[PDB]
């Protein structure tokens, strides 16, 4: 029993993690077979980050102006190339530690898992959710950039983010590792808006289904609720729509534990309307929305992976 | 900037699990170099675990009744020893993914990271503290006895804990890894009482102090208070009392933000008094106690390892 925020194991991508120099600026690198993957703006100094010319500031460096080193190892660059917002470095030798790897862009709301480093060495993992307005609630400290937000399938590392900015507003953004942007952001130093952001109702129902398999039960309401009705309370509160899609991804844990998922939005309605009036949900005092529908039910059958 | 439960990265301690066999129970096991450790109740049916005699169920068994696997490797038992909670198998063959390691035993409300695994192969990693009962609030399915826990020093790996048991309550009780349990219990299939927990006052401070770094200040109150003073109010909600070794610890964070202890203290004693009133502190509704003073200073210094 129990319920935990779990990362992943990050066992496969510490081995993959360089660090990579060019001038004075340093920050990490993705290093898949013979190929070094990190963001753009390495080449900027502060000054060049109010208003790059990317292209132009590209043609003023040569392969021998990156270094690139993994651990007490130097890496010499043999190519380089620039695919929108990533920088792409083909070294000499491949990496021996490559894992089965793909490259994936994901969808807001979902999770993953994000390896902190700094100076190319691993300082810590933790699992975040992508919001519904392209941001990232992290913890990146200056020379993070490059870190990057993995998911695994079993034997398969799908990589789906790397770190680029943190915004003036404190929250940060990054790109896919073909290195377009999630959201409407650049990489420069300019103030940027992101939109409003909203709850994820999808993740909050997944949530109450763990809580109702875990023991906590109070909250289930003597009530039931229409999904257009449902819907109505929901914008009122900032919580995105529900689908009928949605519905269908619900329907393994609906099983599990004899409770319709209309039945279930009956009670999340009530707990919006009305609150939680000083009482707590699996440990928590707020509603919990950065655990998906598949997180549950990998935690509560234990899946386990390479 | 941002704050996040950060778990240690698993890479170093994910080659070192195995799946230990005898008879029909299989858990997880710890393989350093020639030794294997995993929890005596392994040689224990379900029937056996409501009164056992380990000394004599062990005399039952042979080396060769234990089967030690890694993937799809097995390993030959050349010898069997109790010590006392734990198992030693001693198999032929050397774990050439040895790092260097420690055996540490930790006190309560010191935190580590625990590497959840079924089967020898791992499924997650999550941070925890110790509590001040000697429990552990964990997230543990059947098969995931045997999982460890551990911190890391720069280039050493400091194993302090093995998981054994889920208490009635269904809260987690374990060892350090020379067998000797944490707290009172047994590893026995009977009723047992953990003592009355209490909130690791320590952490909470340090955990404000975060909270300042980062930008949230609106706690910060126009009193102050004496050391005397604010234990008597602590004892009163549960929390543990401060001693000058705390005040002692605290001294970085103090110097950092220009806020003295015992003046975030007068600040954490009208919390307890008057609650937060719907607010919240680094995106919790609740106080925090799973951090403690070093983890503040790694997380928002940036401390990376091997």
């Amino acid at each position: 029993s129990g319920f935990r925020k779990m990362a992943f194991p990050s066992g496969k991508v510490e081995g993959c993690m360089v660090q990579v120099t060019c001038g004075t600026t340093t920050l990490n690198g993705l290093w898949l077979d013979d190929v070094v993957y990190c963001p753009r703006h390495v080449i900027c100094t502060s000054e060049d980050m109010l208003n790059p010319n990317y292209e132009d500031l590209l043609i003023r460096k040569s392969n021998h102006n990156f270094l690139v080193q993994a651990g007490n190892v130097q890496l010499r660059v043999i190519g380089h190339s620039m695919q929108n917002c990533v920088l792409k470095l083909k070294v000499d030798t491949a990496n021996p530690k490559t894992p089965k790897y793909k490259f994936v862009r994901i969808q807001p709301g979902q999770t993953f898992s994000v390896l902190a480093c700094y100076n190319g060495s691993p300082s810590g993992v933790y699992q975040c959710a992508m919001r519904p307005n392209f941001t990232i609630k992290g913890s990146f400290l200056n020379g993070s950039c490059g870190s990057v937000g993995f998911n695994i399938d079993y034997d398969c590392v799908s990589f789906c983010y790397m770190h680029h900015m943190e915004l003036p507003t404190g929250v940060h953004a990054g790109t896919d590792l073909e290195g377009n942007f999630y959201g409407p952001f650049v990489d420069r130093q300019t103030a940027q808006a992101a939109g409003t952001d909203t709850t994820i109702t999808v993740n909050v129902l997944a949530w109450l289904y763990a809580a109702v398999i875990n023991g906590d039960r109070w909250f289930l309401n003597r009530f039931t609720t229409t999904l257009n009705d449902f819907n109505l309370v929901a914008m009122k509160y900032n919580y995105e729509p529900l689908t009928q899609d949605h519905v269908d991804i619900l329907g393994p844990l609906s099983a599990q534990t004899g409770i319709a998922v209309l039945d279930m939005c009956a009670s999340l309605k009530e707990l919006l309307q009305n609150g939680m009036n000083g009482r707590t949900i699996l440990g928590s005092a707020l509603l919990e929305d950065e655990f998906t529908p598949f997180d549950v039910v990998r935690q509560c059958s234990g899946v386990t992976f390479q």
